[PDB]
């Protein structure tokens, strides 16, 4: 009878996973769907399903049904990261030069695996969104106070380029803009949200105003969230 | 022993779903594949699989293996829906103006969910096809009798534009053409069929000849069928 | 107790498939993941999952986790397949003229089914690669000895065109080049590898230097391999 009890529970787990490393579910949204009660917390979801042993630790915003992958590493430290030699200041790709590109998900799993689980969510979600902060000292993120212009605004590489202005479908929005005046380290917050998830996540960033001897910046990278 | 009997049946259901709200399958085509006998009828299929509680009531053409989603609402009523003021007559988007866009699947399920189940079928099916009727009084659908021309022909928004003429890959075909002469309410039937399912379903419609005081029309929207 | 034993094994099979026609798994890579030990060999994988009865016999390179579909038919025989009348020699599509296009997977399964299993793997894999050999007598594959040029090089239809030169993202690489001198039947080997798997497999081939009375060629088509 004990064996029967063990089997039945096991079977129930199969019909509905419970989010644990041992019993992951397809998206946070389903976990939400099949486990209405469960509260937002770290949960294990396996987007490509099939084998269960390659799921990923995501954060479920169990309110929205969003699945949110923290990006590793999470942050880029504060430093005066670039030279200021040209009178003209030009866009630079952090990851491409000096710099690393942002990686998303479990460090442990191989590239080809982190690609495909991400690929499914990214290919098959209703929409995706991602937030990113630019810490600044003496460095214009988006709006230049003195020009009242975005010419200085930075760029982001969706995977596709996200700019302040240009085709609307590819323009990030700003959520706050601390870094608009030069004088003595403040934060700007950007956001990209779309129905073509394939466009996310943000892998690289390009600050236009940079390399001043005065100029220093850091970043922290918010999770890419699929719904 | 009764418990064992209940488990075994339960397990069998898992290996093969039977199409019911409680035990849905991935596509009508599989239901057809794993249940060769079952006759065309309303059945419950769950394209994104995973959680079972968000499947959709489709029609299975169990002959073809097509999965056919009736679109809600099904029809647009007969009415003289638009003004005729310009000497020139121009294309108008029903949904965009005066008008609503066609929604597909369960009313009950959320947008983000109806998106993703549709997205999978739509992204991953061999081909899709959809039929649409234009009821008419004193209104040219496709072929103008007097010109022997399609200039008057209408348009449809695949999601992409489907026109009578233009790039071949994006031209609808006509299955019958009642509305070719003005004089005292007849039906034309259009069809789009493709291997890039992503292009369907039809969400919006644009009649070129419209708004005459004389002019009146209705529509009924056939299901979007995936194979 | 025997029934319980049968159920438990059955359940275990469900959690992890074992690659057999009866118990297939999603990709060779998972089979590799959930069955680390299993050696490279013919195995049964079912990419669209759902119903189990429509899987496909693939080769698992259980070292790489690649899933490799042998293409049917495997080879095109040696023959002087084309006319040489024009002083100018021009590209010809074997399949399009004189010729057949390459089909991949189980002969038994219907087109719409072989499409969708391939579609998933092809849509959802980390990368794909495919190798193809051009047997030659008196026929330049890629490099012309006398010109030291690729002008004569052939083409391949990815599904998209793969050429010796052109946009880099769409250029095949050569792995060996036997057919560079005219005089009395040697082999060249081509390869396309990409992260946009949608581009593969190779369905058609176009030799630029062909139809000489002297000129004869065969092909054998290597499998399209998904990872
Ligand atoms: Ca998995
Ligand atoms: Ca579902
Ligand atoms: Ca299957």
């Amino acid at each position: 009878m004990t064996s029967l009890k063990s089997v039945n529970g096991q079977i129930e787990s199969l019909i509905s996973p419970d989010g644990s490393r041992k019993n992951p579910a397809r998206n946070c949204r389903d976990l939400k769907f099949c486990h209405p009660e469960l509260k937002s917390g770290e949960y294990w979801v396996d987007p490509n399903q099939g084998c269960k042993l390659d799921a990923i630790k995501v954060f479920c915003n169990m309110e929205t049904g969003e699945t949110c992958i923290s990006a590793n590493p999470l942050n880029v430290p504060r430093k005066h990261w670039w030279t200021d030699s040209s009178a003209e200041k030009k866009h630079v790709w952090f990851g491409e030069s000096m710099g690393f590109q942002f990686s998303y998900g479990n460090p442990e799993l191989p590239e080809d695996v982190l690609d495909v689980q991400l690929a499914f969510l990214r290919l098959l979600s209703s929409r995706a969104s991602q937030q990113i902060t630019y810490h600044c000292k003496n460095s214009i993120a988006y709006m230049d106070q003195a020009s009242g212009n975005v010419k200085k605004a930075l760029k982001l590489m969706g995977s596709g380029e996200f700019k302040a202005e240009g085709n609307s479908k590819f323009t990030y929005t700003v959520l706050e803009d601390g870094c608009t005046k030069h004088t003595g380290w403040s934060k700007t917050v950007f956001e990209y949200r779309t129905r073509k998830a394939v466009r996310l996540p943000i892998v690289d960033i390009a600050p236009y105003d940079i390399g001043g001897p005065d100029q220093e910046f850091g970043v922290d990278v918010g999770p890419v969230c699929f719904l």
